[PDB]
Formats: C-alpha cells, sequence, structure tokens
C-alpha cells in the first residue's frame, strides 16, 4: 500500500541522475543493483523512474496489461517524430494491435523460405565491392546491406527497387531520434531526425502514389504484399490513409534494419576476436551444408546450431534495445514494494542478461553457455532481447533468418580479424548502442 522502493539520493534538484545515467546507463544500473537491490527509484529531469532488475522483478513489466503499465505514454515522444502520426505509439493500443497483426501477414516459414536466397544474393552482391582483402567499416556496410535485405524481404522487390544504400544514412538519422535527449526533453532540438522523416515519407508516398496511380483503374492479379496494406481495413471496416500506409512502411523498414545492423556488426567483432570460434563456425557451414558450399536453404539454417548460439550470445551481450519503458497508470506491487501511478517503470535486457548472480563469466562471449544449465532456459526473464508479454516482438524469426543468412554468407566469403587487437567500445550517443570505430580486417576465405 505504502512501501515505496528505495530512492537513490541525488544532491542535484530536478535534474537528478540524468547525466550519470545517460552517460553510462549499464554501469549506473549495475552499481544501483549492488547498493539498493532489484527494485529502486531515482529522479531524472524532474521525473521518478523505477527500475526492475533480474527475472523476478522484471516479471511485473513483462506480465502487465497496457492499461496498468502503458507503453505509448513513454514511447510516443520517441517514435512519433520517426514514423509519423497515426501509427504505433501515436494511437491507442487496440488500434496498434491491428497494425501489428497486419505487419505479421508476411512473417511465416512460407515467406522465410523465399527470404534465404534473396538475402544470400544481396550479401554476395554487396560484398563484391570489398575485393580480396582490406580494412573497412563493417557497421556502415551492414547498415547499407540490411536496408537492401530487409526492404527486399519485408517490403518486396517493387519497394526494394526504389531504395539504395544511401537510405542507410536516412535510417541512421531516424535512429538518432532514439536518445536520452528525445526521451526526457521537449521535442525542439538542433538534430536532424526531422529532415530524414520527411525524405523517407516522400519516397514511400511516391512508391504507393505510383501503385495507387494504378490503384484507380488497376486490379493487379499477382501474389503481392504491398496490396495487403493498401487492401486492408481496420475491424470497423475503415481503409488505411496514405499517411498510415507510409508510417507503417517506415516502421517495418526501421524494425528490419536498425535492430539487425548493430547486432550483426557486434557479432563480427566477437567472431574476429575469437579466431577459434570463427573457424568452428566456418567448419560448421561445411559440416551442415557440404564441403562444396552450395546455395543456403531455410532447413539448413535450423542446423547451424553453433552460429545460432553465437547470434544468441551477441543479443545477450549487445542487445540493440537496452531498456524498455512504461508509465504506471495504476498502483503496482513487486518484491514487497508499491509503485504509485506516475512512476516511469523500466526493465533492462542488457542488465538482466549479464546480472552477476545469474550469469557465469558474465562479460565473456561463450556461445557454449547454452549447452548446459543457463538462465535463458533456467529463468523466465533473465534473457529477453525481443521482450515478452503484450508488447513482445513479431520479428524474432525474421531477424534470425536475416542475421544467420548474412553471417553464413560473410564467413564463406572472408576471414575477419581485429585491427591491432582493438575491440570496439560502446557508443551511448543513442539508446541503440553501436560499436565505436567499427573498422574490421578481412581477407578471402580458404
Ligand atoms: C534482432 C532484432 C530485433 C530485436 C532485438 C527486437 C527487439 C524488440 C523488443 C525488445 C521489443 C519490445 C519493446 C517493449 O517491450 O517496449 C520489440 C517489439 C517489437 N518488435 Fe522487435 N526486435 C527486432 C526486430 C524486429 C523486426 C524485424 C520487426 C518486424 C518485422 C520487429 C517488430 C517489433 C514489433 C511490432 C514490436 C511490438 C511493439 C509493441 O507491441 O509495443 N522487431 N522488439
Ligand atoms: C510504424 C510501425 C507499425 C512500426 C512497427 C515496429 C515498431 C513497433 C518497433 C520498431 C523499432 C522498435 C523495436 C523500437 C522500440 C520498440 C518497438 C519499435 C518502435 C523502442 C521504442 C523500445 C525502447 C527502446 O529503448 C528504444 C527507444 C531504443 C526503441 C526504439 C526502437
Amino acid at each position: 500500500k505504502g512501501k515505496l522502493p528505495p530512492y537513490i539520493f541525488s544532491p542535484i534538484p530536478f535534474l537528478g541522475h540524468a547525466i550519470a545515467f545517460g552517460k553510462s546507463p549499464i554501469e549506473f544500473l549495475e552499481n544501483a543493483y549492488e547498493k539498493y537491490g532489484p527494485v529502486f527509484s531515482f529522479t531524472m529531469v524532474g521525473k521518478t523512474f523505477t527500475y526492475l532488475l533480474g527475472s523476478d522483478a522484471a516479471a511485473l513489466l513483462f506480465n502487465s496489461k497496457n492499461e496498468d503499465l502503458n507503453a505509448e505514454d513513454v514511447y510516443s515522444r520517441l517514435t512519433t517524430p520517426v514514423f509519423g502520426k497515426g501509427v504505433a505509439y501515436d494511437v491507442p493500443n487496440p488500434v496498434f494491435l491491428e497494425q501489428k497483426k497486419m505487419l505479421k501477414s508476411g512473417l511465416n516459414i512460407a515467406h522465410f523460405k523465399q527470404h534465404v536466397s534473396i538475402i544470400e544474393k544481396e550479401t554476395k552482391e554487396y560484398f563484391e565491392s570489398w575485393g580480396e582483402s582490406g580494412e573497412k567499416n563493417v557497421f556502415e556496410a551492414l547498415s547499407e546491406l540490411i536496408i537492401l535485405t530487409a526492404s527486399h524481404c519485408l517490403h518486396g522487390k517493387e519497394i526494394r527497387s526504389q531504395l539504395n544504400e544511401k537510405v542507410a544514412q536516412l535510417y541512421a538519422d531516424l535512429a538518432g531520434g532514439f536518445s536520452h535527449a528525445a526521451w526526457l526533453l521537449p521535442g525542439w532540438l538542433p538534430l536532424p531526425s526531422f529532415r530524414r522523416r520527411d525524405r523517407a515519407h516522400r519516397e514511400i508516398k511516391d512508391i504507393f502514389y505510383k501503385a495507387i496511380q494504378k490503384r484507380r483503374q488497376s486490379q493487379e492479379k499477382i501474389d503481392d504484399i504491398l496490396q495487403t496494406l493498401l487492401d486492408a481495413t481496420y475491424k470497423d471496416g475503415r481503409p488505411l490513409t496514405d499517411d498510415e500506409v507510409a508510417g507503417m512502411l517506415i516502421g517495418l523498414l526501421l524494425a528490419g534494419q536498425a535492430t539487425s545492423s548493430t547486432t550483426s556488426a557486434w557479432m563480427g567483432f566477437f567472431l574476429a576476436r575469437d579466431k577459434t570460434l570463427q573457424k568452428k563456425c566456418y567448419l560448421e557451414q561445411k559440416t551442415v551444408c557440404g564441403e562444396n558450399l552450395p546455395p543456403l536453404t531455410y532447413d539448413q539454417l535450423k542446423d547451424l546450431n553453433l552460429l545460432d548460439r553465437c547470434i544468441k550470445e551477441t543479443l545477450r551481450l549487445r542487445p540493440p534495445i537496452m531498456i524498455m519503458m512504461r508509465m504506471a497508470r495504476t498502483p503496482q506491487t513487486v518484491a514487497g514494494y508499491t509503485i504509485p501511478p506516475g512512476h516511469q517503470v523500466c526493465v533492462s535486457p542488457t542488465v538482466n542478461q549479464r546480472l552477476k548472480d545469474s550469469w557465469v563469466e558474465r562479460l565473456d562471449f561463450n556461445p557454449d553457455r547454452y549447452l548446459q544449465d543457463n538462465p535463458a532456459s533456467g529463468e523466465k526473464f533473465a534473457y529477453v532481447p525481443f521482450g515478452a508479454g503484450r508488447h513482445r516482438c513479431i520479428g524474432e524469426n525474421f531477424a534470425y533468418v536475416q542475421i544467420k543468412t548474412i553471417w553464413s554468407t560473410m564467413l564463406r566469403l572472408y576471414e575477419f580479424d581485429l585491427i591491432d587487437g582493438y575491440f570496439p567500445t560502446v557508443n551511448y550517443t543513442t539508446m541503440i548502442h553501436t560499436p565505436e570505430n567499427p573498422v574490421i580486417r578481412y581477407k578471402r576465405r580458404s
């Protein structure tokens, strides 16, 4: 009823810990865990945040209904300037639950089977630009490549043909909107997320202005996706506006690319640092697929068990979403505490996924940790890179098909090494944590 979580004293009124948290959020929450335990409260920018660390505490957020712990209250200020009005967190959840269902229509094994060859080809094609050896920014390459692979697979060849690698800079500017400043300040700032949204909306308006330029007397008779969004209605029978179609296409491409590009880069550096692990991943390709390395198949991906655990271990140590946030609209109880309405309630996949008391060798990249007892199978919410509950991801399978096919291809193409044994440190500029100085050394494989 009355037992508030312990509060972290700040000697600075109103601001609170906004600077220390924003600067080193993972170190901040781990230090707070040691001192205050799994549930604690602190001020940033005149607002109270309450963090739930470890499986048991995080369960409150993951088990919660949107009416009690509300996502759009927090996320709208972050996503609405990125996607546009009327989609995702700019509408009531029930409306968004209809948009989410629509974007799920192409996410099935039927489609993923087609996806494998598209991605393998785009990867083989893109990397011909890299030659026989060299030192290149693998994060800029994967950011470019995954605009092409995500759009081709999720959006289709029509939209894919209207996009190029330059769209990667637009999507890096959109992703720049996901920051501590956007999370906590009034939305009038010097940065360029705004310029990239208008440019991207324009492209998607001209792709379906072109499809809707035909949509007037045109009845297409070919298996499509893009018709899905143009041909859909809400449960009330109402069709999508051009603005709603546009915002959902921006959003699907962001979901397909922003999450996979950082994860794919990080996995590159984990594999370059562990040469023994990398040669085992390559040898696995030949063990599963054959010495001759013929075209990749969906049914092969499921048997790349070491590469699967390497992606799992990359999402453990460098998940692209480090925090998930809700507004408490109703009193909530956890670990014997009462959270009052108006608290912002957060969980951190990054903190849960390296918690000292659950994970052995917690900072080490060890894909074999999953072949014995581990908190990913042993606990409910210690490993939650794609979330859980009512706001959980719909693209986990697609993300695995995309990263596995790209890295299957890249490991067949090349051998990768660190430059001067430099391992990229974390960039906290945005809340999608990116590798600093992500220049990789490569040479032609075998
Ligand atoms: C490795 C890549 C990905 C990661 C790590 C990831 C992670 C996440 C996380 C953590 C959430 C939960 C957000 C929260 O609870 O506040 C989420 C939600 C979501 N993700 Fe993903 N995601 C990825 C790729 C994708 C892709 C490819 C799509 C679509 C094709 C997608 C669509 C969504 C959707 C629709 C939500 C639901 C938001 C809601 O219901 O409120 N994600 N994702
Ligand atoms: C426009 C439509 C329908 C989009 C569908 C996809 C969205 C729901 C996804 C794509 C990117 C996404 C994973 C994201 C997040 C959640 C769900 C999003 C918005 C959030 C807001 C979760 C909290 C994170 O701390 C952070 C702010 C970095 C991300 C940003 C991307």
